[PDB]
């Protein structure tokens, strides 16, 4: 599925993303935008074995099973093709996690990059959240 804009907001504010470890909705909308350009389906891999998977690219070396990167762990318990889903369920409680983690946001490299430090409330404008 693509998402649009304001769709994805509400359906990340819909599974408690919105301010989520302290990262307003804009922070999360922005992050998917550069990450997947908010296509569910969105599969990019990594030069050195894993893959990223979903509306948020979620790398398969620590976060989800793929069976093919060796050494990797599944730290979100889930089948990586899980994070493909038109539903986002799956990616927001795996991102959850990951922004736990320890380094916020900037475990998505294209945030810290794209997102951090920008006006990221205007991904959210206009949209009746
Ligand atoms: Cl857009
Ligand atoms: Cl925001
Ligand atoms: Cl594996
Ligand atoms: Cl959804
Ligand atoms: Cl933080």
């Amino acid at each position: 599925k693509v998402f649009g804009r304001c769709e994805l907001a509400a359906a990340m504010k819909r599974h408690g993303l919105d301010n989520y470890r302290g990262y307003s909705l804009g922070n999360w909308v922005c992050a998917a935008k550069f990450e997947s350009n908010f296509n569910t389906q969105a599969t990019n891999r990594n030069t050195d074995g894993s893959t990223d998977y979903g509306i948020l690219q979620i790398n398969s070396r620590w976060w989800c099973n793929d069976g093919r990167t060796p050494g990797s762990r599944n730290l979100c318990n889930i089948p990586c093709s899980a994070l493909l889903s038109s539903d986002i369920t799956a990616s927001v409680n795996c991102a959850k996690k990951i922004v736990s983690d320890g380094n916020g946001m900037n475990a998505w490299v294209a945030w810290r990059n794209r997102c951090k430090g920008t006006d990221v409330q205007a991904w959210i404008r206009g949209c009746r959240l």
